[PDB]
């Protein structure tokens, strides 16, 4: 099944770089390829043959209610484009390790493992990790700040859609997320660009490969392909207050008398401050409660409501032609990735994401729950101590005081809300570009409709 094959793999891997290191085998030497294919197939015997113990992670009555789930309840994910394949990671946050998985369907009919192996794009589930947590980590932004989903072109004159809006105008960072617009994150991720901020530092912390980070398209999940396990591994991070923690199914090999072949090793890495992971965490709440991408809330208050009480956090993802969907959710103790879409790539359902995968992941949660009552425990994301609170108006998402709007100075005032800031000084005082992103009739269009209210 596809759990033997998994750990095969891994621990062949981990048993070539040690026999290497035991033969004295040069790194130069490890280059050429006849020496490589024999280490390949002496590391292969020695698992075969040398009665080696491998440690995994793997929680098997979890894991065991995993394959149950997906061959009770895969059925649900069927919307009438075929046979619809599927993956699953479940992680702990505290550790990264990999407490069981779903590698597809049914292995005796795909083997194909949809967790470890098939890698697709994570579409807008990457705009917490690339766009919004960075520039909320480099205080660029605030829960509560503004961003321009007015109409805008990617650089090739095509509009930037969202399903068949060219956009509407100024809206929240909560609104941005839970709707998944995608204008504000071209603008979050072009702000990134022209401040240089080093994008690629925090991705590779947490072990993402992207070979073009300056694709326009990057936080809607264009030129970024990846395996549910790693992207399963980004989300823990946002999880675990901002520490990755690598992910892994093996812990240790042993041979049969106790000699250690390989020890997994901790090595936790501050990618976010724990003040972004947990204005974040605050943001993905709202995406699930909102029900606006994903039915997963209300799935899950019917299947098992005490666990539906746990606090739920995530994101959702639809690539370009509905061909692949993703879930990722978290507790404080898991995190739970999931993708579906065709081997073929060929298109899935419309509400595919929306609806059929948060029904089956529902019942994944609920199966792993009743299998393992205390696993997603009881504990509530909270913000970090550190976090600057700042009162904002609503309308511009910056602290109240006088703006040049076509000469006269004008006192901008009205209901304020409290921003949630992970620099030192929090939110400035509203300037006449007060939002992310915008064209200078976009801002004619914000700044009549805000001195209108006045
Ligand atoms: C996040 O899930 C958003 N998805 C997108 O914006 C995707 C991004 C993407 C595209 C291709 C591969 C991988 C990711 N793109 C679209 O949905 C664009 C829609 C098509 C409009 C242009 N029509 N044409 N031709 C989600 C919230 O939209
Ligand atoms: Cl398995
Ligand atoms: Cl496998
Ligand atoms: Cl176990
Ligand atoms: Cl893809
Ligand atoms: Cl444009
Ligand atoms: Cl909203
Ligand atoms: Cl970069
Ligand atoms: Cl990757
Ligand atoms: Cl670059
Ligand atoms: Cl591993
Ligand atoms: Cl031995
Ligand atoms: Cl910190
Ligand atoms: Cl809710
Ligand atoms: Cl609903
Ligand atoms: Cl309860
Ligand atoms: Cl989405
Ligand atoms: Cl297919
Ligand atoms: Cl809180
Ligand atoms: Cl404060
Ligand atoms: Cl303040
Ligand atoms: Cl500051
Ligand atoms: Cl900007
Ligand atoms: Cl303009």
């Amino acid at each position: 099944d596809y759990l033997y094959f998994t750990t095969l793999a891994e621990a062949q891997e981990r048993m070539y770089d040690y026999l290497a290191q035991r033969d004295n085998v040069s790194a130069k030497e490890l280059k050429n390829e006849a020496t490589q294919k024999f280490y390949r197939d002496l590391a292969a015997k020695e698992i075969e043959n040398g009665g080696y113990k491998i440690t995994t992670t793997i929680d098997q009555k979890i894991h065991s209610a995993m394959q149950s789930a997906v061959a009770d309840y895969g059925y649900l994910l069927d919307d009438g484009t075929g046979r619809v394949e599927v993956g699953n990671v479940l992680m702990d946050n505290q550790t990264g390790a990999i407490l069981g998985f779903v590698g597809g369907r049914n292995y005796q009919e795909n083997q194909n493992n949809h967790a470890f192996d098939t890698k697709r794009s994570p579409a807008s589930t990457t705009k917490p990790l690339l766009a919004y947590g960075i520039a909320i980590d480099q205080g660029l932004m605030g829960s509560e700040t503004i961003l321009s989903n007015y109409p805008t072109n990617f650089a090739n004159g095509n509009p930037i859609m969202y399903a068949n809006s060219k956009g509407t105008g100024m809206m929240t960072l909560g609104e941005a997320l839970n709707y998944s617009w995608n204008i504000p994150a071209y603008w979050t991720y072009r702000m990134l660009r022209e401040n240089g901020v080093d994008v690629k530092g925090y991705m590779e912390k947490m072990g993402y490969e992207i070979p073009e980070y300056g694709i326009e398209s990057l936080p809607m999940g264009g030129g970024i392909e990846v395996t549910v396990a790693q992207h399963t591994n980004g989300y823990q991070t946002l999880a675990n207050n901002g520490v990755y923690h690598q992910k892994h199914v093996i812990s240790k090999i042993e041979a049969a008398d106790g000699r250690v072949v390989y020890e997994y090793q901790d090595k936790p890495v501050q990618v976010y401050s724990k003040a972004t992971a947990t204005i974040m965490q605050g943001l993905l709440r709202e995406v699930l409660s909102s029900r606006v991408t994903t039915t997963f809330k209300s799935n899950l208050t019917s299947l098992n409501p005490t666990l539906a009480n746990a606090d739920w956090i995530g994101k959702t993802g639809t690539t370009g032609q509905d061909e692949n969907m993703w879930l990722m959710l978290s507790t404080p103790r898991l995190t739970l990735g999931g993708w579906i879409g065709h081997d073929d790539n060929h298109s899935l359902s419309q509400q595919a994401g929306y609806s059929n995968n948060s029904n089956y992941m529902a019942h994944l949660v609920n199966a792993i729950q009743q299998a393992s009552p205390s696993i997603w425990g009881n504990e509530r994301f909270a913000l970090d101590p550190s976090v600057v609170k700042s009162e904002v108006l609503k309308s511009t998402g910056q602290k109240p005081g006088k703006v040049s709007v076509e000469g006269k100075e004008v006192e901008v005032t009205g209901s304020t809300v409290t921003s949630y800031w992970a620099n030192k000084s929090g939110a400035p005082a509203t300037s006449y570009r007060f939002a992310i992103g915008g064209s200078d009739a976009d801002y004619q269009n914000a700044w009549s409709s805000i001195v209108g209210s006045l």
